[PDB]
C-alpha cells in the first residue's frame, strides 16, 4: 500500500534544488574554482514514448540546449527506457543553475517527461594515483 507516490507541485522541486545547488556552488567556489572558468551544466530527461521524447528533446534543442542522444537505461521501474541528455554553457551560479532547472522542469511536465537528475562537471584536476 503506502501511496506516497504524488510528485506534482514543481514549487517544491523548484526550492529544494535552490538551496542544495548553493550548497554545491559553496564547495565548488571554496575549492578555489572561478566564475569566468564557464561551467558546463547537464540536465537528465528520460521519457516512455519514442515519439513524445524526440518532440520534448526537438524543443529543448531548439532553445540552446546541447541535447544528447539516449541510450536503452533502466529505472528500477523501466529496464528499458530512453534517457537523452541535455548541455549548456553558463558561468557557475545557483540563480542561473536554478533558472535552467525551472525552464527543463516546465517543460518536462509541459511535454509528459519527468526532470530528475542535474549535476556540473569540474574543470581543474590536480594529480590522482601516484604520489599521494
Amino acid at each position: 500500500m503506502s501511496h506516497q507516490d504524488d510528485y506534482l507541485s514543481v514549487e517544491e522541486l523548484i526550492e529544494i534544488q535552490k538551496e542544495e545547488t548553493r550548497d554545491i556552488i559553496q564547495a565548488l567556489l571554496e575549492d578555489g574554482s572561478d566564475p569566468d572558468a564557464l561551467y558546463e551544466i547537464e540536465h537528465h530527461l528520460f521519457a516512455e514514448d519514442f515519439d513524445k521524447l524526440e518532440k520534448a528533446a526537438v524543443e529543448a534543442f531548439k532553445m540552446g540546449f546541447e541535447v544528447l542522444e539516449a541510450e536503452e537505461t533502466e529505472d528500477e521501474d523501466g529496464n528499458k527506457l530512453l534517457c537523452f541528455d541535455a548541455t549548456m554553457q553558463s558561468a557557475l551560479d545557483a540563480k542561473l543553475i536554478d533558472e535552467q532547472v525551472e525552464k527543463l522542469v516546465n517543460l518536462a511536465e509541459k511535454f509528459d517527461i519527468i526532470y530528475d537528475g542535474w549535476g556540473t562537471y569540474y574543470e581543474g584536476l590536480e594529480h590522482h594515483h601516484h604520489h599521494h
